[PDB]
């Protein structure tokens, strides 16, 4: 089975990577980083994030796995001491696949599409940030503040959580919008609460004055110029995970934030 | 078609009720408050809440409608001037049915089940409130504060919203838990963020010291004694609405909070 | 020097109390719980709270001290192993006095005054809670929600903190009001932010419909009937602490919440 | 009396400015923008902000006034129709002076000091933002998030309010720190609550990895490189306002946010 392994780059991860390659070397397991079926990431959730974007083109052909050499990550939920258990279980299968929803981000000018595993945010380049929020072609509010954040279900535990958003189970195919330091007075008015949109709901951001935005998708962030509208909706593509055990989402939330 | 009409009790509502009964009196429309198929509520969302609980037994046999004689309610979303339009459209049908999820609340002692349209809350009778939160038979946290609130999707715009929870579209079959003034220090630790649970997820509250709780379901609130566990999960029953127009949920959110 | 010692009542505290009485028995130290000059509390901050209210009449004649037999309290900031150090330093003095502001609460009917070290809260007895907030005889807002909380500076780390309020240094003679789950829509409007009032500013709560309120002062909470107005203002009396060391307020905040 | 008038630059403001200059032209009132005693700003609070920074050198020699040609500002609290009332009352005096606290910001490298009327914020240039927060030379926390904000009392109604901070009366000589989207998990830990520091308390921010920060003071924001520490403390200088009427701070808060 075609596979590849990305590493965080430090001593702990590169050496654990060479051990698994030697472990797979005892099986009928071909290494390939062009068209792999199993993508293993070793490091942290940030390392897993780059592994997902490296192969965002053939998501349906890949099952992702993550080893955390630091603390317990949400996508990297395998201890290094369990790596040899992993190599043996990958050899044939009998494992199952688990799929999480994704977020499609479309940006039109005078058109680029992105796929986000965690979240996508919008901020203003330099000056004030004012956008008209449009939900299913109906004007909902005029936002003035620092920015907005649209999050995937599994991405709610990251930036979405720091902004007051709700943590939602990844079996729910939905997206969640949150606000950043919005102004609310007798002039400007925002909803304030986080909003959870289902499949087939389109959230569109339209500029009011300035047309340049600092848009981010996960940990890649590039300034866009002459933006006409930013379009958010739950993607039709899903990321596929290889499951060998029973690690519930709420147990991962408990271990990361409670204890 | 069997129907009944509840009124808020004031001058504006009782007179609008007698007009619709006379309007239905010109059609093949039988009045019945024992086994109606169409339940019309005139007043506010609180009046709609009592209309739902009056007939929570045969929810699948009923389609609810609401007229707001005050401000725009979320369940009562028909202007009084549109009442004659309503009477004519009820006469034959051609309308469609729209269903929202509900919340089942089970209370065991040393067992009562409830159905909630908005939310169900738990508080302590007098003294401190300490409960162990159990998600799918796994201990998640020990809550110490004022109380907890489990909300339906359509109920997120009410008490759930005042507690910082997210507003989620009612097409999502889910429930949302929020916290009330929880203590978080170097001793006690709660998640803080709101939690959104899908279907078939069971949230269970277990007492630590005191066993008496002030439990509420919508606007009915009764003290319970010798409680063993409180069990929350998305109900299998759904409330059915009669739709004649296109009033999206986000448009109702906009009119109630933005403008 | 006249002194008395209250204990939490458990094994750890009563035995530490008898040791200090024997320690003071070797000095010119008279025990008196009628008119003491040094009030020592052994247990937790709740034990200190009762010690303060036991002698709220002669606050200016007393210097309070607190030993924490559990975790680090904010008022009980002496380890039990440092009790013998305490007994020796109390013997003559050379210690200094540190004063914190207090909160006066006046309740008028058709008049009772209270002194609060932590906070004073207002809630509704059973039904909805609606009060008109009046600041310096000027109407500021109409609050509809669960309740309000007026906190002392040193009391900001308690209930005030759980409600989102700011932690303010106790050298600032001020009070802080916070809200509990307020309703904000296109009908009702509250400020939302916590408010910090200086000396000589009077905050007055006036009923709108119901006239019965569940009013609390620290950990004593009694239902009041036929209430005309609740009046909050920074008290002119101050609680006096005996200081022997340098334990800054921000260091106490750090040890309790950070580590 | 030496005076000058800045204008927002639009039609409404420049024409109201020329009327007041002609109004002062009938009195013994000399126009001077080098060393004025009365600085009049016409426009919004942002126009007042630039008027303050234009003359931040001789604050003790100046009394500021503000006319709002748009909506009710907090510093610009005079209606344009009351401009002729203003010109007459400035002619001799009989008015009184009202002083507000300020925020001193010191930035050391391998030293620049600033004066802020609203707030001063810190953010990271590009990458993650990690700073060690030091209060009175004692380490308090390690902050990881989007940034921090230190606000003046009168500046609490601006950016400080959007971040959840408390609105505090400007008669209190203090500063308030608030957090922006901080990460809190089983690894990183921040206090979360806003902190209110009195006079003579020094808050110091120290870098952990990156040493470049985007620092702002009111509406001027410049990237700093090779930063050793950022030092916040309540300034010894105060801004002086000319008062002719009784417009309480809480009445200004009410008119801006409630109604
Ligand atoms: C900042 C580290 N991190 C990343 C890269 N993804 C996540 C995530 N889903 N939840 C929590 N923390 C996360
Ligand atoms: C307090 C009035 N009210 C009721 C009874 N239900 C709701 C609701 N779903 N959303 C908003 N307000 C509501
Ligand atoms: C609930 C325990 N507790 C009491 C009784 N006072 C306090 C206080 N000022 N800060 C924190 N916790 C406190
Ligand atoms: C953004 C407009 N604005 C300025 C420039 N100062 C303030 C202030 N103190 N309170 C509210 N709004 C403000």
């Amino acid at each position: 089975m075609k596979y590849m392994i990305t590493s965080k780059g430090d001593e702990k991860s590169d050496l654990l990577r060479l051990n698994m390659i030697a472990g797979f070397g005892e099986y009928d397991m071909e290494y390939d980083d062009v068209e792999p079926e199993i993508v293993i990431s070793i490091g942290g959730d940030g390392t897993f994030l780059s592994a997902f974007h490296q192969y965002e083109e053939r998501l349906d052909e890949i099952a992702f796995i993550g080893i955390h050499t630091g603390h317990l990550g949400f996508y990297a939920d395998w201890r290094p001491a369990e790596a040899d258990k992993l190599v043996k279980l990958l050899a044939k299968g009998e494992y199952q696949k688990v799929s999480y929803p994704l977020l499609k981000t479309t940006v039109k000018y005078g058109e680029a599409t992105y796929l986000a595993l965690n979240e996508s945010t919008v901020k203003s380049s330099g000056g004030p940030f004012v956008v008209d929020v449009v939900i299913n072609d109906i004007h909902f509010e005029r936002f003035r503040g620092d920015g907005l954040c649209m999050s995937t279900p599994s991405g709610t535990t990251a930036y979405n959580k720091s902004l007051g958003g709700a943590l939602m189970h990844p079996s729910i195919e939905a997206m969640q919008l949150t606000e950043m330091a919005s102004i609310n007075n007798r002039v400007y008015r925002t909803i304030g609460s986080p909003l959870v949109f289902p499949k087939h709901h389109v959230v569109s951001l339209q500029p009011v004055n300035d047309k340049d935005f600092q848009i981010s998708v996960d940990h890649l962030s590039i300034l866009h110029r002459d933006v006409q509208e930013i379009r958010y909706e739950v993607s039709a593509k899903k990321i596929h995970f290889a499951r060998f055990r029973s690690f519930p989402f709420w147990r991962r939330v408990h271990d990361s934030f409670i204890e």
